[PDB]
């Protein structure tokens, strides 16, 4: 029964990080870039395991395409270290800027 | 334009990576693991960048799931290094098991 | 990274627009065609120009569909004139039956 | 158009079955089985005809996989009465568990 | 390990269910419908347990919403004994008829 | 039962929309862009009516968001007028380039 649920939260957790850029789009903040990648991670990290390895997999394919394409090396590190934030389960709402409405 | 090549090589990649687990199960030869962890990254990669960067995705997240569940370390880096040769243009026939049929 | 924003608003802008479908089916209100048709176009446009395209692309594609099975051609066109209105981002609200639940 | 309708209907039963075992796994709460078989059925059936097909498809192929990993027969006959009961339009309620969240 | 075999068999024998009645299309041999329905469930059940069951909640799926609709009782026996015979690994020509092009 | 044909058509000739585009960038011959969007729509088509609705609406969406990043308009009437001959039937091998190879 466990690898069943570990999949319905791999789906989950795949909502939870689509959740997160579709929300980021919305809000149209500048700086906001940190908090999402937090918030999304932490989401799916919530859900178990299988959102912990999905939000792994979005976030480490996300970074890689935006390689290739040209976003800067340095600019990829403060992605990284966002990620990783949330998907411990520490407080995204550490990168939230200051004028980001509730819902978010 | 090259952004929309990109993800249709990723799909076709992803297709290619289905391709190869699904010959696998059909095959049932003992030891192909790499060979088909590499003929999947092999074909993927082959479409274009989109496909390099598919066969990635899909590795990484096959390896750290595996890993969860129950894999032995030393057996994840005979995986890690035959998606590696694949994925490099290299020709995965390298790590054919002798009595694997022609078709495969 | 325009591109992947692009397809995010499109993927919510088709979401939007089976949302209306979905609350269309919920309401069973007779003579509520309009309001949904402008509805979901009005949400998808929300969501930016791959809001705009998806809505678009759904529409056209429903009143073609609709068209090949039977339904009229003056009913098409009125259908039509919904679409517009929302995707224009004029107010749904127009096309709204007086007795429709407040969810909608 | 009626058929159009059965499908949406059976998407949103499907999304609506998604979303009990979702919620289960949420929950976390011991005994909670049968209150999500039928809370699932029952939003499923809802929808319309289209959702009762979709709700009995779902639940006639889990309780069909679950049998073949190795699921107890009496315990598979509890998990179909409890599907039955809201897929037939009754009170999901009636299985729920004291301790459980007003949200589910 | 069995799990996601289990899977890969299902979503291929999922295909093998859909190219049975992608075939039956481009045939459009009067007759066939048993023939192919019976391929398609013998196909689906080669690809392993995963694809037995695959094929099991597909036929029973079809059968449930093709009675909805309008779909004779005595029609839908005929479709379901066609099924059970190619499902069990028996040979699909038993129900081929006569002028069926070889690559059905 | 008309209905599911339809559908099942549709889903073939978005496929076979796909094939052509996949193929496409496996080609790399410069001067293929007519081509394509005409063999894909041609295909497509020949599923039957379900074809030629998923032809037009793919078509239709990739013109209109080509239209939008800088896609050229005199560029966009030829790629128009190369879906609209394969769609109705017309031999796509009209827009063959030269030193195509024989599988495409």
């Amino acid at each position: 029964r466990s690898f069943f649920s570990f999949l319905g939260e791999a789906f989950d957790g795949a909502r939870d990080m689509w959740r997160a850029y579709s929300d980021m789009r919305e809000a149209n903040y500048i700086g906001s870039d940190k908090y999402f990648h937090a918030r999304g991670n932490y989401d799916a990290a919530k859900r178990g395991p299988g959102g912990v390895w999905a939000a792994e997999a979005i976030s480490d394919a996300r970074e890689n395409i935006q390689r290739f394409f040209g976003h800067g090396a340095e600019d990829s590190l403060a992605d990284q270290a966002a990620n990783e934030w949330g998907r411990s389960g520490k407080d995204p709402n550490h990168f939230r800027p200051a004028g980001l409405p509730e819902k978010y």
